[PDB]
């Protein structure tokens, strides 16, 4: 299949948050079969971020997830042509976020167009107060609407001093191309920055996802 059991990543996210305009890149490399990666990621426009870089973490390929052979993969068929996918993420103080991303192939090099808007964080908050320490690890639910896939995964941020902070996600998946559409399932996620400089300008970023019933 096109789909190499070692594959490049490369990235550009633009958008903005709270009015605060910026651009991201990065490249990574991961095992699309095992469902783990690894992102070098550097704020090439508008740092420091102002903001927690949590939201922006889930943004930056569900190709990278391991699925067991009883359950097709729509995101494996879906290459060489590529898919996109749109989400909303609605968080618990009405802070929103929507994102979008279109991802392409060329020779064992995934390439994503990212777009990522959010707006209405309290000033107080810990998205803007940069209280946020990783993502509680979930389980999201995938199943097909519509002639297309969907996935909805209650998120949530552990803060400072113990708290959590919760977040609705809503993610619409939309192949180029027709495939086997599967049956509902779950998919188990673990996203982590494994490093990253003072005011996050190069983060490392590493995520383990697989899929099952």
């Amino acid at each position: 299949s096109v789909i190499k059991p070692e594959m490049k990543i490369k990235l550009r996210m633009e958008g903005a948050v709270n009015g605060h305009k910026f651009v991201i890149e990065g490249e990574g490399i991961g095992k699309p079969y095992e469902g783990t990666q690894t992102l070098d990621l550097t704020v090439e426009e508008g740092a420091p971020l102002p903001f927690s870089y949590d939201i922006l973490t889930p943004a930056f390929n569900r190709a990278f997830t391991k699925y067991p052979e009883d359950i097709p993969d729509y995101f494996k068929q879906a290459f060489p042509e590529g898919y996109s996918w749109e989400r909303s993420m609605t968080y618990e103080d009405q802070g929103i976020c929507i994102a979008t991303s279109d991802i392409t192939m060329e020779g064992d090099c995934f390439f994503y167009e990212i777009r990522f808007d959010g707006t209405n964080f309290p000033p107080n908050g810990p998205v803007m107060q940069k209280k946020t320490l990783k993502w509680k690890s979930p389980t999201g639910k995938m199943y097909v609407e519509d002639g297309v896939l969907k996935g909805d995964v209650e998120m949530a941020l552990l803060l400072e001093g113990g708290g959590h902070y919760r977040c609705d996600f809503k993610t619409t998946y939309k192949a180029k191309k027709d495939v086997r559409l599967p049956d509902a399932h779950e998919v188990d996620h673990r996203i982590e920055i494994l490093s990253h400089d003072k005011d996050y300008n190069k983060v490392r970023l590493y995520e383990h996802a697989e899929a099952r019933y």
